[PDB]
């Protein structure tokens, strides 16, 4: 009967995990029931696809193949987006060979839209399935009509995946192709969506009882002037001007395509869904593209932070501006969470003309009971290097994601904008230093062109807090003066196959402003589980004194003298990530593990080429030198040898891993009357000459005499059998390693032994892991560049007890080194030697807490060094 169990519908505001996921999984397990397919097909939430989470998948209990994804979102703006479409799509290409049927799904529970990935047509829009949108309702339905139509159309997607029964949507596919063939013309192109657009907006205003002119767009085929007329009734002026569309149009004047694009109006009762497809189609030249991927998620706190910043109400002449606007997401969103808002206060800017009528649709319809001739935002498409103070006059509030261009900034673009700036000001930009980006240039352009008090917004690389080149440090001190830093939000973001990723961040000043303490706020919770109610309320309690913490998220002041100090070196210092990892190092390691320096083993630097002739105590690392001496020196004298830790490049160091070799004469080279001490004396001539050779006198004093004492000496600092190498400065590899034979080792690295073979190759098995790897990134949590430890800080590595390793294991461990390089730090993956690692600490649950650790590492990686992602 379906009965259900829920009292509630969601609010668009609730923790999507705690509340949306809930009815959706209770929904699908019935539609199983009912259709008897429980017998054949289980429901798993959270499935772990790749390096991906899937919500839900419907997955085949004997052959454990994936039958559907169904990823859910809590907006309808979320499911009509291109982007979140791309992401559910991610899954079934993360899947591949484990899939049954290659369907997906994107719901809000109000809304489902079902479609089928198809390799050779990977454009989403044409991947749409009939009969998608499926309006299940609305959230302020009565909950049991509201989940037994849940239920129905699950019930029916599933039947259409399980046959392979599936159609791809015509009308869509029909309107992408008139516009795919327009892009290029912008007349044809402003023409086809006059017409649409007018059956679209009708379909969208009439399901909301708002009133509409009655006649269909097809009426006025032979008078489209009338079409233009007719539209500027309703609003949207940028969409409703010239060049009307032709009578003649081979296209435009389709019955069942306008009729579709009404009854889609209907279907979705918002502006997204027109919007997001032209806007797919227009933003093909790419980019386009700014600092983030569309996160409706995140415009929908920006929204909350802004008026917390804002300190006090909108009034009625104050606009709301994003001068590069794009799809119009991040404008929507964020207008959508002032209450009260009249659309006459929204104004969109894009330079890319071809954004025109899908802003004009999105903003317009964003406000269905509001809109009209006399009431509707502003939509323009203006560089903003050709707008002035006067346009930004009522301007009260700014948000923006910034044009980014991941590559060299364009020099006539950079030049454009200084300029602008020059004149504006009367100087140079405060950010134009070293290898500039146009975000940052963007970014300064907007604050100098609004009034003191405008509270700007704006989504950035991350880098810009921690990075220390010359165009970061400008950046960091632009912040703290004109910009009137006041907030600084940082949050995990999502990619196509990547989970959680931290690096972008959001900073939120007031111009002019000059404040004490400055918030940092951080999320330690996908943006998606933020109750926005929760943190509406946490804000504006935070007094003075009491400070109150939203919950999965941290909020802090910093003052304003401690950033402006530490501009050159960077703002690491404010964020929590070496924290947390500092935390989950304690509750999850500590225990099972001893610190180093509590252990058996012994720790020493290397002791080799410490005090001069580095270039005869290693005879082969200088390429001149060696092309003469190399005929001269028996193989057998030369011995495997560390100098740069970078030579190296493989867990075992023998004489494969490096070219590099240390001078090692025999102890009857140094005794008279051998043929050994003849060929080294052989050797040290020809070391002498070439240092004449290269001396600008043609001189040098020290006798064979020396040098042989010297070689005898350092002969001694040779590394023992089963030696575990630290490198004492990385970059970019895990580096670790262990030699077999006779090695000699520079000041470079830093030596582990004591232990027999197995403790050492287990030690080094620890070392290469991401778990090892984790604790020294936290060691270095306030460090920028090359990561720089020496004996002091991995004295307190936490290795882990060798009597709670079982002995199968041991030897799987050790085994494992075998097959592994150095994994890259900014980009580590969770591996079989980790896995095997984590049964020593977890049994619930090995996979998720290796997963947590690979996560934390990247992130704290890319706060040192962030290059390494580029
Ligand atoms: N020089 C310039 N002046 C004004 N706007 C610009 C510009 N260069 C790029 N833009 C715009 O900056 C935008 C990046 S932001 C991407 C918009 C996103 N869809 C959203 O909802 O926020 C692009 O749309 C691009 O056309
Ligand atoms: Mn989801």
């Amino acid at each position: 009967l379906n009965n259900c169990v829920f009292s509630y519908l969601p609010s668009y505001g609730d923790d999507e995990v705690s509340v949306y996921h809930p009815i959706c999984e209770a929904a699908l397990n019935q539609a199983l029931v009912n259709t008897g397919l429980d017998s054949t097909y289980e429901v798993v939430h959270h499935e772990l696809v790749g390096s991906i989470e899937a919500d839900f998948v419907i997955k085949n209990k004997q052959t454990k193949k994936y039958l559907l994804i169904v990823e859910v979102k809590r907006t309808k703006s979320q499911v009509s987006s291109t982007r979140y479409r791309l992401q559910a799509q991610s899954y079934v290409r993360e899947a591949n060979i484990k899939v049954e049927q290659h369907y997906y799904c994107l719901t809000n529970l109000e809304i489902i839209d079902f479609f089928k990935h198809d390799p050779n047509k990977p454009v989403v829009s044409q991947q749409i399935i009939e009969p998608s949108p499926i309006v299940v309702g609305n959230f302020s339905d009565t909950v049991s009509e509201f989940y037994n139509r849940l239920v129905e159309a699950f019930q029916n997607i599933i039947d259409i995946s399980v046959n392979d029964a599936g159609t791809y949507k015509s009308s869509t596919a029909n309107l992408v192709d008139i516009l795919e063939n327009r892009k290029d013309n912008s007349t044809s192109w402003h023409q086809a969506l006059v017409v649409a657009g007018y059956e679209y907006i009708r379909g969208v205003l009439r399901g909301q009882n708002v009133e509409v002119p009655t006649r269909d767009a097809i009426y006025f085929k032979s008078r489209p002037g009338r079409l233009l007329e007719e539209g500027r009734k309703i609003d949207f002026n940028v969409l409703f001007s010239e060049p009307e569309p032709n009578t003649n149009d081979n296209d435009i004047w389709n019955v069942n395509l306008l009729s579709s694009l009404n009854d889609l109006g209907r279907r979705i009762l918002t502006g997204d869904e027109l919007a997001e497809l032209i806007h797919d189609i227009a933003t093909r030249g790419r980019g386009h593209e700014g600092v983030v991927p569309t996160d409706i998620e995140l415009g929908k706190v920006l929204s909350i932070i802004s008026q917390h910043i804002l300190g006090r109400p909108l009034t009625e002449d104050e606009v709301i501006s994003d001068p590069a606007a794009g799809s119009g997401n991040l404008l929507a969103t964020v207008s959508a969470g002032f209450n009260n808002v009249m659309p006459r206060q929204i104004w969109a800017n894009d330079i890319e003309t071809l954004f025109l009528e899908l802003l004009s649709i999105r903003l317009g319809l964003l406000f269905p009971q509001l809109v009209s001739s006399n009431n509707a935002p502003t939509i323009t498409g203006e560089d903003v290097c050709s707008l002035n103070p006067e346009d930004f006059a009522n301007v009260s509030v700014v948000v923006m994601n910034p044009p980014y261009v991941s590559g060299v900034t364009d020099p006539a673009i950079k030049r454009k904008f200084a300029h602008k700036i020059i004149q504006l000001t009367g100087n140079r930009p405060q950010t134009l230093f070293g290898q500039i980006g146009v975000e940052a240039l963007f970014l300064e352009l907007v604050t100098e062109l609004v009034q003191d008090g405008t509270v700007i917004s704006a989504i950035m690389p991350k880098q810009y807090l921690t990075a220390q080149g010359n165009e970061s440090k400008a950046f960091r001190e632009f912040l703290v003066g004109n910009f009137g830093l006041e907030h600084i939000f940082l949050y995990p973001r999502e990619g196509l196959f990547e989970e959680v990723i931290k690096d972008t961040v959001v900073f939120v000043g007031r111009k002019g402003s000059s404040v004490e303490e400055i918030e940092v706020l951080d999320s330690f919770t996908p943006l998606e589980q933020v109750d926005l109610h929760n943190l509406k309320r946490a804000l504006s309690n935070s007094s003075n004194e009491q400070i109150i913490q939203p919950m999965g998220m941290e909020l802090r002041k910093e003052k304003r003298e401690e950033l402006e100090n530490r501009v050159t070196v960077g703002w690491r210092h404010i964020t929590s990530n070496g924290r947390v990892a500092e935390e989950w190092i304690t509750n999850n390691l500590e225990s099972h593990c001893i610190r180093l320096v509590a252990s058996d083993y012994d720790l020493r630097r290397g002791r080799v080429g410490n005090k001069g002739a580095s270039d005869l105590l290693f005879i082969n690392s200088k390429k001149k030198l060696w092309d003469l001496l190399d005929e001269s020196v028996p193989r057998d004298w030369l011995y495997p040898a560390l100098r740069k830790v970078n030579e190296i490049n493989t867990p075992i160091f023998n004489e494969d891993a490096t070219p590099v070799r240390f001078l090692c004469p025999p102890n009857s080279a140094y005794q008279d009357g051998t043929g050994e001490s003849i060929i080294l004396d052989k050797i040290l001539d020809v070391y002498v000459d070439f240092q004449v050779y290269k001396s600008k006198q043609k001189k040098f004093e020290k006798s064979k005499e020396e040098l042989k004492e010297i070689l005898y000496k350092e002969s001694d600092f040779y590394s023992s059998e089963h030696t575990v190498f630290i490198p004492r400065a990385l970059r970019r590899s895990a580096r670790a390693f262990i030699n077999e034979q006779k090695v000699f080792c520079s000041t470079n690295a830093l030596e582990v032994f004591g232990g027999n073979s197995e403790e050492m190759w287990l030690l080094l098995s620890w070392l290469s892991s991401v778990f090892a790897q984790l604790q020294f990134e936290a060691m270095a949590k306030d460090q920028e560049g090359e990561r720089k430890l020496e004996k002091k800080s991995i004295q307190n590595l936490y290795i882990p007890n060798l009597g709670d390793i079982d002995d199968v294991l041991k030897q799987d461990l050790i085994e494992e080194v075998r097959e592994i390089h150095f994994f890259d730090l900014c980009r580590p993956r969770v591996r079989k030697l980790d896995l095997l690692w984590a049964k020593v600490f977890w049994s619930g649950n090995e996979m998720s807490k290796t997963k947590e650790a690979a996560e934390l590492l990247e992130d704290l990686v890319f706060e040192r060094y962030p290059e390494g992602s580029q």
